[PDB]
């Protein structure tokens, strides 16, 4: 029970159970190690012959704590899970560009399948295709209505992905994870075919970092998703995420991070910093780059590690890219748990008060912004107990005084009216491509958090628990890859309307779901979107 | 998939034969401590429980990971979470929890009469269940050196469940529940375990932690009687960092305050027996309740909620009175402890940078009946000098924050290390022709901030990981011992192992090599401790 395929690149070996023939940890690109660490990917020149993926595969380097910020419990922790043994018992090294292919069975070079190509999310820190199994996704396909095949790739996080600068400027080093991306999507273009694959009936799939790479993907180089004369992807689905504003990659933030980065890792006051860290060696490297202020902090989602604009790669400020139609638009499906906050808002309960939030902001979050108008944002969302996050819970699950405030917030500024806003100026500049939205709200009643932020992994990407949440959202992404509308292929008990027709969205419960107005908490997504632009982040 | 199954006096078990070993998980050993049994002593199965499968993973206590209502915002909130139904469920964590497994090699008879081994976890007396201790390996070690023996590993009740005190519940006679739980469960051995194969002539009772404490304390029980039907329950001890723990009564202050807290917490509040209205209360808000003190993992730190204390019946006194007065079952034991037993318990504590803050620390959560000179008279026993420190030897490194090292190798002191080295001499005075064995386990040298800390013996001796000189040989002694009651009869040992009162000589066990050294180091530290062993109740 093993198998077999051989390619324009190589030749590879995967083992198939119950259906699924899985091939984990397949190369893409070239182990960027030694020189090739911080820099650009690169595509195999020459046939890398044979390899078992019958295993697991890697993770690139993670960052799930700082080893030099936090709480110090976090730093300790931080600091002994990157020594050599733990990561080894993980797998997690800088030959981290892998990708997993997982196929129904008897799949041949004339299957021809469809291609849902994932892209996890770790807020940019860390995350792999590791713990993202595809078998009863696929299964569901499979279960019936349409096969597909299925692709996890995995992408350099933190330092080794996005450290930023100056210096990286100038190499031209800008935004790795976002070329990984890329150059796994071009090796689906020139390798997928022999898999069986259908090369551009590719859609894309990201959740949290992931989704907000989905669009990226969409914006990259202008928008042109072109390889080879051929569109790289024919359509999106993005959970929690999408247009994130961020100040430039020479900006104050990322040259700063750069600096003590640096200066961690000792290679300040050589001539060239940037040379040098490639020097130096990754147990060194990894503490270095994890010095930073990470996601599991007060820090929370003012991130180390995002995108930013350098005018190539991303050219600009992916609001305005939206606003002056530079990315490539598809056919998309995007989502936002119901409370996406909660999570976010756990660890600065030190922000009892707008004028505490105000600082928050102004601190860390953006620089662009003037008091004036943040404490405008901010004074959107009312101080009232029940009008918080975890929604309609009334007094309830306030964890701290303010925190269904600031998780509302959070969780808007960012996700869920980020979403609409995305959906509106999208409708304005490509109307006529077609879209369409939802709410989960399928773990109502859950202590605290709510629905929140990356539920969806289990309830939809696991499919537990196993309910009217999992079989209709599935059947919808399904029918997605599949046909390229959520209502078409399966028959779908509930019509799911275009966004632009009547601003509608789904909601979906555990056991029902319906149609509603996507239009709450107005003014505050008002203002954020009249003013988008000072929430740079 | 073989299954395999033994009748024995109060049932039937169906247990699994994988690859040489014989593995019954969830036998009952007493009736469920639910209803009406809530917080009650455990009692005996009277009826015939009928037959069961053991072939898969048995069940746990209630758990208290964290705290529900102390320390930091996020603790308390994953507290909280852990506790919903859907969870307990998952982990198969109940009220119904008396259950032990059994283990033994591939065709054992009843005929068979194997030396029986029976291990305590230890989870500082606030969580832990046996789920995840399983004698695979262990066993297959034994097998293989031709040492056979039958292990079996215990559920009891930990925190609320198990520990709760107070007036009441000492009036109620419930006082220890899980130190019974523990009791009873040998009892059930000495009944049953010939059944399984094994002797229960030849029983070594086996913890690391708060089960190393509970080996001490079944010693203790009763006055020292741990004859159930005229014959000993265990012929030997082995300990694993900690032994006697000196504490105030069950009705004391602390006690009392944790009870009254509890109450409060369940809506049992001024019923005209709050003990019995906390029988009625729904599972997940007394759980909820029993886990809204303060938790290990917090500021508190060691200075634990839930623990034994002297009861004047089950415990009698507080235990260091118990070994000086010559009440405890004294049989062969084997003592231990990591070199840097207190790192893991200095790292949350980071304000307490200083001797006076050491002092105030101990004055407001741990020694109640210490005096301010008193302590601050030990504390000055430990240098300030980084190097002095834990993890011990390894010079101007591992400082986490200033004064960890110092505030961990304290730590490490008055509960684990230099308590053993205390207990070790009040036995050989008043026991001195029974033998004991002694070591410090130093193959985790070099671990960053951390050293050979608390509870690396799990991995390196229970599950022998990594394979070396310190797991082979460790398993190696502790085998011979279960089978013939001294660490150096049975397989041939590479260096043989010194009885402590001889000349105080202990093993200390590298990941290469061992060696023998004298058990006097930090001598003052040791020295006012034991002079003082009475001011330390906590
Ligand atoms: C080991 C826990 C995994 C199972 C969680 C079930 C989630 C999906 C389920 O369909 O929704 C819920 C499960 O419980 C929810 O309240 C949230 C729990 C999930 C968060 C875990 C961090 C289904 O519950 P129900 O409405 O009663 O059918
Ligand atoms: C998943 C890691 C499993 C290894 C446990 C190691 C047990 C002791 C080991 O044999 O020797 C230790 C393993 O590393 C230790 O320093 C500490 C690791 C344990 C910390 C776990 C939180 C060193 O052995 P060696 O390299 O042979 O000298
Ligand atoms: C919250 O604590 C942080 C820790 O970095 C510190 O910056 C600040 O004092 C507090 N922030 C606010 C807004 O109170
Ligand atoms: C303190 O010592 C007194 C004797 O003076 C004793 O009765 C009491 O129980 C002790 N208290 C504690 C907390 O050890
Ligand atoms: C340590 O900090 C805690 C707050 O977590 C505080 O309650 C306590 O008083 C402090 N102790 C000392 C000795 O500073």
């Amino acid at each position: 029970t093993t198998v077999n395929v051989n390619y324009p690149e190589g030749e590879v070996v995967g083992v198939s159970v119950l259906g699924i023939e899985s091939f984990r940890g397949v190369p893409f690109a070239q182990p960027p190690v030694g020189n090739l660490r911080l820099k650009p990917p690169v595509r195999y020149t020459e046939n890398i012959g044979t390899k078992d993926t019958t295993g697991i595969g890697p993770s690139c380097p993670q960052m799930y704590l700082s080893t030099g910020n936090g709480e110090l419990l976090f730093q300790l922790v931080g600091n002994l899970i990157n020594i050599p043994l733990f990561q080894t018992a993980t797998l997690s090294s800088e030959d981290c560009l892998t990708l997993n292919i997982q196929r129904p069975a008897g799949t041949t070079s004339n299957s021809s399948l469809p291609v849902l190509f994932w892209i996890f999310g770790g807020g940019f820190e860390l995350g792999t295709n590791q713990y993202y199994d595809g078998i009863d996704l696929l299964t569901e396909g499979i279960s019936l209505g349409e096969p597909f095949i299925f692709v996890a790739i995995n992408y350099r996080v933190g330092g080794f992905g996005f450290l930023g600068g100056k210096e990286i400027k100038a190499d031209g080093s800008s935004n790795l994870g976002l070329l990984d991306q890329r150059i796994a999507l071009e090796w689906v273009a020139d390798n997928i075919a022999s898999f069986g694959g259908d090369p551009s009936k590719v859609t894309i799939w990201g959740e949290s970092a992931g989704s907000i790479s989905v669009f990226d993907q969409m914006a990259l180089y202008g928008g042109n998703n072109k390889y080879k004369g051929k569109a790289l992807f024919r359509g999106g689905i993005m959970n929690s995420g999408s247009v994130v504003p961020a100040a430039p990659v020479d900006g104050v933030k990322a040259q700063a991070i750069y600096d003590h980065v640096v200066s961690e890792a000792g290679c300040a006051g050589t001539s060239d910093t940037l040379a040098c860290l490639r020097t130096v060696d990754y147990t060194k490297f990894l503490t270095a780059v994890n010095s930073v202020p990470g996601i599991v902090s007060y820090s929370s989602i003012a991130l180390s590690y995002l995108p930013r604009p350098d005018g190539v790669v991303l050219i600009d400020s992916p609001e305005e890219i939206v606003k002056n139609k530079q990315y490539a638009a598809v056919p998309m499906i995007i989502g936002d748990q119901e409370d996406e906050g909660t999570l976010f808002a756990v660890l600065p309960n030190n922000i009892t008060s707008t004028a505490k939030i105000v600082q928050y902001f102004q601190d860390l979050y953006f620089y662009n912004a003037t008091k004036e108008q943040l404490t405008a944002f901010v004074n959107t969302y009312p101080t009232d107990i029940t009008a918080g996050s975890p929604f309609n819970t009334g007094i309830f699950n306030e964890l701290y005084p303010g925190f269904k405030r600031l998780a509302a917030i959070l969780g808007d500024m960012t996700f869920t009216l980020a979403r609409r806003a995305f959906l509106q100026l999208c409708s304005e500049v490509n109307p006529d491509v077609p879209s369409w939205s939802y709410l989960a709200s399928y773990d109502y009643g859950f202590p605290f958090l709510g629905t929140f932020h990356a539920t969806d992994i289990l309830q939809v990407f696991y499919g537990v628990l196993p309910n009217y949440a999992s079989g209709s959202i599935q059947k919808y992404y399904i029918n997605f890859v599949t046909t390229g509308d959520p209502n078409k292929g399966a028959a779908v008990d509930i019509q799911w309307p275009q966004w632009s027709a009547k601003k509608n969205i789904l909601q979906i419960y555990a056991t029902k779901a319906v149609i509603v107005a996507d239009n709450f908490r107005a003014k505050s997504y008002e203002y954020l979107y009249n003013n988008w632009g000072i929430f740079r982040i």
